[PDB]
C-alpha cells in the first residue's frame, strides 16, 4: 500500500493530451510531488480548472498551429516528457494527420531537448492483421490499415519516424510506447464504457464474422505506474515497446462480462469492418515496468461503479 | 538549368539518381555520398569530376557526416534501405534518421528534394489516378517494409523541413525507365520475354502506371527544387502519359518479334497511374512520348533484337 503520487518526485513534467483519457491521470499523479504543465486548447468547458484546482500548470498549445509561435513563453527546462496529444484523422485528411503530428513531435522534442527523457505514445492499430486472436510484438509487420478509422495508424507510422530521428539528432532519450486500450474510472471509462454506453442505447456492436477481436486491456493505475519505468527506459536509438496489460480479453468476452454485471443486453452485429483492436505479448513491457496489478475483471466493474452506478444491481 | 551550385546526391549509383548527379557535374560542382560497393562505380563517377565521399546509412551515430562540408546549396536524398530482409524496425529506423541528419547538416540548403514512392497509396481501380490528397495503406506485398519505412521517413521529412526551415520537395516517384543501368519495368518484362518466362496479367483489364523516361526525371529536378517549401510541398511524380502494362508489352513484341507469354492471373504485381496536373504545374510538359521511350530504350539495351 502505496501513495501514487510517490512513484516519482521533485521532477519538471511536460504533459500532452493531458485532457484525454490516457495522460490526464498521469498528470494528475505527478502533480501531487513534481511541477507538472499541461499542453493543449482545453476546449471542455471546466477542464482546465480541474486541473488547475488538481495542482497542474496550464499552457495553451495548439498543435495545427505549423509555426513555432506556439511556444513562446514555454520554458526549456522540462525533465520529462509525455508526448500524447494527437490529431487521430477521422476527418479522412490523412495529410493533415501525418503534418500536424509530425512536425508537432519534432518541434515538441526540439523544444526539450535537454531533457531527461521523452516518452512518445504511438498505437498498436498499425500493426497487420495476421489472425485476431494473435498476439502481437514488437517485430511483427507494420501496414497503414486500420478500416474503421484509416487516416489514424499513417500519422502514427510518420509521427514515429519523426520521433526517432529527433531522438538521434538532439541526443534525446525516448521511448515510444505502442498502447493498447486503456480503461479505468475516470473520463469516460476508455472503449468499454464506449461499448456500455452502445448497449444502454441499443446501438449495434460490429464483432468479426470468425472469432472476435481481442485486446490486452490496460487500466489506468497500472498505466500512471508504467510512466515513470518507460522514461527509465529511454534510449537512443528510441526504445519501442507494445504497452497494454497482462492479460489477453476478448472484446466479446468484454460485452458479455457487462451484460453479466448490469442485465443490460447487447445487440452484437458480425461484419466486415469492426473496431479492431489487437492484444499485444507482454514480454518487453514486462521487462520494463514489472507486473501489472489490476485484474480486468475487478477494474471493468469498479469502472461501471464510477462512471455508470445507477445500472447495477 | 543550373550553375554554379554545390549539390550533394545520395543515392548516385543507382538507378535514378545517377543521370541527374551526371547532368549537374557539367557546370556544378557534385558530391555523391554512398558506399560503391560495385566494384568499378566511384571511379567512373569521379571519371565525370564528382566527388565521391563513403557514406553508409547503416552507421550509429553522426561518425558518417565527419568531414562533410556544410555549404551545399542543393540536395537530392534518393538513396533508400527498402527492407528486402523484412526487418521493418531496422528499415524505417535507418532510413528516418539519415533523412533527419542529413537535413540537420544540410540546414542551410536553398533546397532538399526527398524521393518518395506510389507504393503507399490504397489500391484503388486498376485504372485510378492516384493525387496527392488520395488514401495512403503502406501495404506491398511484394516488399512488405518498403512502403511503411516511406512514410515513417516522409513523417520525418516533413518535421525537419519546419523545425530547420529548410524548403523541401517530397516527389512520390512512379516507374522510371530509360538507357541506363537495367533500363526499368519495361526491359525487366523484354528479359522475362526472352527467357521465355510467363508475363502475369490481369483476368480482367490490365495494370496502369504512369512511366516516367530518365530524360524527363532529369529536367525535372532543377524545377522541383524551385517549388520547395516549408511546409514541404508534396507531388506526385510521374510521366504525363497512362500507359496500360499489357500495351507496353504486347508493344515490345510488335517491335521485335519476341512473343510474350501473357498469362491472365488473380495475382499479378501491382502499379499505379497519377493524375500528373500538380507536377505539369510544377516542370511543364515532359518530352519523351512512351512507346518513342520503350523503343529507344530497347535500342540501346537490345539492339540485336530491333529489325
Ligand atoms: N485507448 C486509448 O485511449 C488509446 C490511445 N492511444 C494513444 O494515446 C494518446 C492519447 O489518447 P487519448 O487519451 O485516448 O486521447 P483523447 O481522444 O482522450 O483526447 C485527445 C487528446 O489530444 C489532444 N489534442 C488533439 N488535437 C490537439 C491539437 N490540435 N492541439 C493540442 N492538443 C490536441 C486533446 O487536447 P485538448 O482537449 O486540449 O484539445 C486531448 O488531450 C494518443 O497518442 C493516442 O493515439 C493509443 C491506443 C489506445
Ligand atoms: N523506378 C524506381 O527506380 C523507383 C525508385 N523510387 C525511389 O527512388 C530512389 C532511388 O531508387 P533507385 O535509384 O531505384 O535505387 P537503386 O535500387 O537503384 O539503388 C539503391 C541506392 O541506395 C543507396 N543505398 C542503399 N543502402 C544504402 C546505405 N546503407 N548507405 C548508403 N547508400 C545506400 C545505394 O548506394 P550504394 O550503391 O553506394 O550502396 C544506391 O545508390 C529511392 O528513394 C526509391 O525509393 C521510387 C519509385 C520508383
Ligand atoms: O479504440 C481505439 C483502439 O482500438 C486503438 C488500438 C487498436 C489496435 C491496437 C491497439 C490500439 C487505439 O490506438 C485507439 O486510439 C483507440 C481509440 C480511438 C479513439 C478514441 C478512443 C480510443
Ligand atoms: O519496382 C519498384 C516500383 O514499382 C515502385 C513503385 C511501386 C508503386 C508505385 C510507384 C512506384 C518503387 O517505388 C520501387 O522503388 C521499385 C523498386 C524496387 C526495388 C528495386 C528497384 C526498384
Amino acid at each position: 500500500l502505496v501513495p501514487r503520487g510517490s512513484h516519482m518526485e521533485g521532477k519538471k513534467i511536460l504533459v500532452t493530451g493531458g485532457t484525454g483519457q490516457v495522460a490526464r491521470p498521469v498528470a494528475e499523479a505527478l502533480a501531487e510531488r513534481n511541477e507538472v504543465w499541461c499542453l493543449g486548447r482545453f476546449g471542455t468547458p471546466g477542464v482546465e480548472k480541474e486541473l488547475n484546482d488538481r495542482g497542474i500548470t496550464t499552457f495553451h498549445w495548439d498543435m495545427d498551429d505549423p509555426g513555432a509561435a506556439a511556444y513562446e513563453g514555454l520554458p526549456d527546462d522540462f525533465t520529462h516528457v509525455l508526448h500524447s496529444a494527437v490529431r487521430r484523422g477521422e476527418d479522412g485528411d490523412v495529410n493533415a494527420a501525418v503534418e500536424v503530428n509530425s512536425v508537432a513531435c519534432g518541434r515538441l522534442m526540439t523544444h526539450c531537448r535537454g531533457a531527461e527523457a521523452f516518452l512518445f505514445v504511438s498505437t498498436g492499430a498499425l500493426y497487420k492483421r495476421q489472425t485476431l486472436d494473435h498476439a502481437y510484438t514488437e517485430d511483427d509487420p507494420v501496414d497503414g490499415v486500420a478500416d474503421w478509422l484509416p487516416a489514424y495508424p499513417v500519422g502514427k507510422i510518420a509521427a514515429e519516424g519523426a520521433v526517432r530521428a529527433f531522438a538521434q539528432v538532439l541526443n534525446l532519450p525516448t521511448t515510444i510506447a505502442r498502447l493498447n486500450i486503456a480503461y479505468g474510472p475516470g473520463g469516460y471509462g476508455g472503449v468499454p464504457m464506449l461499448y456500455f454506453k452502445r448497449m444502454l442505447a441499443g446501438e449495434p456492436i460490429p464483432v468479426p464474422k470468425e472469432g472476435q477481436n481481442w485486446c490486452s486491456l490496460l487500466h489506468t493505475d497500472d498505466l500512471v505506474a508504467h510512466v515513470p519505468r518507460l522514461w527509465e527506459a529511454a534510449a537512443t536509438p528510441a526504445t519501442l515497446v507494445n504497452w497494454g496489460g497482462d492479460e489477453a480479453v476478448g472484446i466479446t468476452d468484454c460485452v458479455r462480462y457487462l451484460e453479466e454485471l448490469t442485465g443490460v443486453r447487447a445487440r452484437l452485429v458480425p461484419s466486415e469492418v469492426t473496431r479492431e483492436t489487437y492484444r499485444f505479448d507482454p514480454t518487453r513491457r514486462r521487462e520494463i515496468t514489472g507486473p501489472c496489478r489490476v485484474p480486468w475483471r475487478e477494474g471493468v466493474r469498479r469502472t461501471l461503479q464510477a462512471l455508470h452506478p445507477e445500472h447495477l444491481p
